[PDB]
Order: C-alpha cells, then structure tokens, then sequence
C-alpha cells in the first residue's frame, strides 16, 4: 500500500476547478478499506479523545469543500480530526472524500478519527449517490466492501470527559456509556434503537421529551433531555451534526448542544454555510466557515 502516493495524488487537484477526479487504482482502494477497518476494530467504538482538535460535519461527497477545511485547519497531522459522519450521497465526488479520509485515517491511526452517519449504512447510501458512483465508476464489488469497511466504525466520542460527539442525536435507551460499549463490530444499522437514534435523531425546540421525527425513523427530542442528559453524565456540551443549517453551525439549549454541518451550498439547493469547531486547550469552542456562495 503506498499511501504516500495515494495521499499525494489525492491533493494534486488542489487549486484545480471543482469536479476534477482523482481515479485511484481498484486495489489502492480495496486495500484502504481493508487497512482503515482493521484499526477501526483496533480501537474502541466509543473515542475517548484530548483536545486541541478540529470537528467537522457532513461532508457528503463535497471533496473540494474537504480540502479546503483541511486548508482552513491544516492537512494532517497540523491539527488532530474528529469527523461526525456522512461522507458519502447527495455530492459529486463521494469516492475521493472517502478513499482521502481513510488514507489519513491509516497514516495517523491516534491523530485522526471518523464516526459513522446514518449515509454510511448499506440501504441509505445505496439510494442517495454512493452505489451509483461506485458502479459508474468502479464496480459494486467495490461498493460492498466499502459496506464492510462501514460496518466497523466507531458510533461515539467523548472529549476530555466534557464533549459527547455523535452523528445524529441522543437516544431513549441510552443511560449508560456501557450500552455503547457493548456494541460489537462489524454490525449494521438498524432501523430502531440506541445504534440507530445515534445515527439518526434530531433537537427539537418544539418538542417536549421525544417525538417522531419528520425522516420516518428514529425520534426527536427537547431542550431538557438535553440539560438532564448533560447533569446525569457529567458532560459541558453534545456536539452532533445531521442537519443542514445556514450558519454552518447553530447551538441549541442554551447553547448546550451544538450542531455541525461542514458541507456549504448543501447540494446544489440550500444556501447555508460549512462550519468546522475548534476546541483549544480549555474547551473552549470557536468556529473556521465556508461561507455560501
Ligand atoms: C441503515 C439502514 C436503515 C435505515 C432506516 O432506518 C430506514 C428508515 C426506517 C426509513 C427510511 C425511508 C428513512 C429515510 C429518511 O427519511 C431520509 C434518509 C431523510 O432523512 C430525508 C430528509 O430529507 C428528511 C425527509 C428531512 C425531513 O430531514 C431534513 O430535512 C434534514 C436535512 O438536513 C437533509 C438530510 O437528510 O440530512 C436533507 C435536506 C436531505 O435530504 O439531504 C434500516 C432499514
Ligand atoms: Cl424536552
Ligand atoms: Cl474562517
Ligand atoms: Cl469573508
Ligand atoms: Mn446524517
Ligand atoms: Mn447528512
């Protein structure tokens, strides 16, 4: 595997227009998934990470808008990663978001980390744009084994003992960190429960307790699940990502949770911006943006 070469043809097209490709080899990517899944195994499946460290959202195949948060933040290892999920569906460019996300992921195993997202589960991204870019331009061999390589990301990260980072939100069957861990891997997503609410659910500041959530699946929930959530677990902030919003980023519940989205002119029909969260030192939370267009 020379990943020196896959990483250095992979920012070649920096400062090219956007949509230029980046054609890896079938086997230079079989072998990234193969590598990037036996250190996801490796590691637990609920990151105990340090700060200082970048955060980012969705992505969801905007490779160009990838590079240049890596250029806002500083490429790897500059500055340590935590990303939310999502890298996949809805953009243009999902196979060199990916491949460059997992050849990081290889290179700095303890500097670098990915959560899953809902799109990183077989039935979702088989619909919203992955299965056809692999097929279009690899084979759906190769989709699958990507699906193996999804299979065995971790779900969760806490920060400093202070930042509970997942996907998508908080869940009904979660009161204990244990539940977490007690998720064995490789494992798909189901359509109901904590694996699922954690990839899945949404704040709601219109919601009292849990809801139904507009996606049909997984629920919503309110402002007081998450401050007694927060006072249960000994824990500052939840940062989550999931949705699209204008600001890139937006607090919730007294800036109690914070939702990230990394993904600016959200394919082609939003016009929001693309947030990324910098937590120094003290945890304390500012943002770098791409501004919409
Ligand atoms: C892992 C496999 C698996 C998945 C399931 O659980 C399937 C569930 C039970 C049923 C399917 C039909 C749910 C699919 C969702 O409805 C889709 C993915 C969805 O969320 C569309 C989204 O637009 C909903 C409808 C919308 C109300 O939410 C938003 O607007 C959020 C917005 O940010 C967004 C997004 O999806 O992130 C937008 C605008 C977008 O569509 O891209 C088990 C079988
Ligand atoms: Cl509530
Ligand atoms: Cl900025
Ligand atoms: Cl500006
Ligand atoms: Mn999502
Ligand atoms: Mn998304």
């Amino acid at each position: 595997l020379n990943l020196d070469s896959i990483i250095g043809r992979l920012l070649e097209v920096q400062g090219s227009r956007p949509g230029k490709n980046v054609q890896l080899t079938e086997n230079e990517i079989r072998g990234l998934c193969l590598k990037s899944r036996e250190i996801f195994l490796s590691q637990p499946i609920l990151l105990e990470l340090e700060a200082p460290l970048k955060i980012c959202g969705d992505i969801h195949g905007q490779y160009y808008d990838l590079l240049r948060l890596f250029e806002y933040g500083g490429f790897p290892p500059e500055s340590n990663y935590l990303f939310l999920g999502d890298y996949v569906d809805r953009g243009k460019q999902s196979l060199e978001t990916i491949c460059l996300l997992l050849a990081y992921k290889i290179k700095y195993p303890e500097n670098f980390f990915l959560l899953r997202g809902n799109h990183e589960c077989a039935s979702i991204n088989r619909i919203y744009g992955f299965y056809d870019e692999c097929k279009r331009r690899y084979n759906i061999k190769l989709w699958k084994t990507f699906t193996d390589c999804f299979n065995c990301l971790p779900i969760a990260a806490i920060v400093d003992e202070k930042i509970f980072c997942c996907h998508g939100g908080l869940s009904p069957d979660l009161q204990s960190m244990e539940q977490i861990r007690r998720i064995m891997r490789p494992t798909d997503v189901p359509d109901q429960g904590l694996l699922c609410d954690l990839l899945w659910s949404d704040p709601d500041k219109d919601v009292q307790g849990w809801g139904e959530n507009d996606r049909g699946v997984s629920f919503t929930f309110g402002a007081e699940v998450v401050a007694k959530f927060l006072h249960k677990h000994d824990l500052d902030l939840i940062c989550r990502a999931h949705q699209v919003v204008e600001d890139g980023y937006e607090f919730f519940a007294k800036r109690q949770l914070v939702t990230l989205f990394s993904a600016p002119n959200y394919c082609g029909e939003f016009d929001n911006a693309g947030a990324m969260m910098s937590v120094d030192e003290t945890l304390m939370c500012s943002f770098q943006i791409l501004k919409p267009a």
